[PDB]
């Protein structure tokens, strides 16, 4: 009942959700590096949702009907120039993730699949939240 | 205070629990593209397990006062011939895990790591009775 255009592009972004999650735990292995638990406990936590975000999509293309292919992980950067530097990989990482999200509700849109356009909106809302928050992260230690 | 070989041997393994949960969710996969729900809901159980197997490594480097470095995860095999087929690629790749464990045992032996000694008894443990869980399963399929 999804296309096979839609499932390829839900099922390239699960991958992306599985990768955005192993970057964030690589974020927490340099964090952890130097010391800084709280920073690594924050991207171990973030690790963990863009994990439950992949497992969303997982579960959604069975719903309508697709299966799961699961591609290889690319090996993430394990090191930032401190703090500062990690956390605004971190936000530029994001911006690219809403943008593939946008670029599914947009075909989600073209072929009318309105079932995936709302499933996907609660994922644009989430990553702006993630986005803000990254965001009033950076701005809290500026300077 | 764990040498850099010990390091790098329990880092590689850290690398090889995260593929193991990559696998195991590969499996469940193919088991939900065929309406077996209850053995993949067995494989995403088994996924969540090994990763929380990843992340007691990735602790325990910490403790001993290493680093943790996350490598490429390779593309799992996504299709098996039945459900006997999966679980015996499963019991193989088990053995394969429990063989890696044993070659750092050794290793911690031959450096007197006690700490890394006890750290991994409890690996060899629960991959035995992972071993014996997909074998009792094996054997109540077969035929």
């Amino acid at each position: 009942v999804i296309s096979e255009k839609v499932r390829k592009a839900l099922n390239d972004q699960l991958n992306r959700e599985i990768y955005s999650s192993y970057l964030y735990l690589s974020m927490a292995t340099y964090f952890d590096a130097e010391g800084f638990k709280g920073f690594a406990h924050w991207m171990k936590k973030q690790a963990q949702e863009e994990l439950t975000h992949a497992m969303k999509f997982y579960e959604y293309i069975y719903e309508r009907g697709g299966r799961v292919e699961l591609e290889a992980i690319e090996k993430p950067p394990s090191n930032w120039n401190g703090i500062k530097d990690a956390f605004e990989a971190a936000l530029k990482h994001e911006e690219f993730v809403t943008q593939s999200i946008y670029n599914i509700l947009e075909l989600a849109f073209e072929e009318k699949d309105h079932a995936t356009v709302s499933f996907l909106k609660w994922f644009v809302d989430e990553q702006v939240e993630e986005e803000d928050q990254v965001r009033e992260i950076l701005d809290l230690l500026e300077k």
